[PDB]
């Protein structure tokens, strides 16, 4: 395959208490949307966030997280019955029509998800839904700020990106239940499979596998995480600049009985899967595999899915 890129070889996840004080964290550059555009606080902020592969945006003021993060602490849980918040549960019994979308159990790890995407948002509540509404816009902002900044000619954005810069693509809300019980890693190592990933958490636990060097990648209150996917990475790969997708996994998070378990979501921006997967080589975007068979191949790495 032409998309396969060099092997990654995946360490054990440490625990949350052993990996918290033995991986220094990375240092993020900030940057906000403003003036209608992603801008960094650094003169050579945008170019360390491209080599870094993860960086800090602010929350927009229209983006409101609450619902989201309501709607994170409860969608795991069976309803319990004459209760207003069953409106945020159940979801594990919620069927989601699409590959890759809907509730999941994941055997070998922490986390169960529930992930939804755009043309099913219906599915939500409506301020949950406004939320990824609002995560899954900027996220399109940075992917044509991230795109401009390398100086890719514009006539070539629709369809590399399968869509997302013209607001179409597949663009996916994304729910994560670290399950504490379990005691294993909370994710597996990997890396998303698409371009742009907004992530929105409070809790330390991310780290990230750079080179054979692990580091943690910490929140910061009042701004997103932002790291870029598989898709961009074969994109850029030959070019003079080429962006990373981070490989990065969450913790085998601790909790004592009555403490919160960890939970995080992001928007998830992928080109559409009936698409192609293209590289520029020589100038031109080189068609190397369809999405179909790319998200087949890069979901199966992530997760340890024997289904
Ligand atoms: C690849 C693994 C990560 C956690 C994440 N999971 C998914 O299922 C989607 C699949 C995409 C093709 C819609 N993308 C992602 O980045
Ligand atoms: O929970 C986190 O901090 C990261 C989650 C993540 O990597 C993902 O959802 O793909
Ligand atoms: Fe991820």
């Amino acid at each position: 395959s032409a998309t396969l890129r060099e092997p990654v070889v995946l360490p054990p996840m440490p625990g949350e208490h052993e990996a918290r004080a033995a991986y220094p964290p990375i240092g993020l550059e900030r940057s906000r949307v403003t003036g209608g555009r992603l801008v960094f606080d650094r003169d050579e902020g945008f170019d360390r966030a491209l080599a870094q592969g993860f960086f800090l945006v602010r929350i927009p003021e229209g983006t409101d997280p609450a619902a989201g993060d309501r709607f994170a602490a409860h969608f795991h849980e069976e309803r319990a019955g004459g209760d207003p918040l069953d409106a945020y549960r159940g979801y594990r019994h919620v069927r989601v029509p699409g590959d890759y979308q809907g509730y999941f159990d994941r055997e070998h790890d922490q986390w169960e998800n529930f992930y939804v995407e755009r043309d099913n948002w219906d599915v939500l509540p409506s301020e949950v839904a406004r939320v990824g509404r609002g995560m899954a816009g900027l996220g399109v902002t940075i992917l044509r700020g991230v795109l401009e900044h390398l100086r890719l000619p514009r006539e070539h954005w629709a369809r590399v990106t399968g869509g997302l810069t013209e607001d179409r693509g597949h663009q996916m809300l994304a729910f994560n239940h670290f399950r504490s019980h379990k005691g294993v890693r909370g994710s597996k190592f990997h890396r998303d499979s698409g371009w742009v990933t907004v992530l929105r958490s409070v809790d330390p636990g991310l780290l990230a596998l750079v080179d054979g060097r692990l580091w943690a990648v910490d929140p910061e209150p009042g701004h997103f995480i932002v790291n870029f996917g598989s898709s961009l990475e074969v994109l850029t790969e030959r070019l003079d600049r080429p962006v990373r997708a981070n490989v990065h996994g969450v913790v085998s998070t601790e909790r004592a009985p009555g403490q919160p378990d960890r939970t995080s979501y992001v928007t998830f921006l992928d080109s559409d899967l009936t698409g192609t997967v293209y590289r520029f080589e020589n100038g031109t975007p080189r068609p190397l595999q369809s999405v179909a068979e790319f998200a087949g191949q890069e979901v199966g790495r992530a997760y340890d899915d024997s289904g």
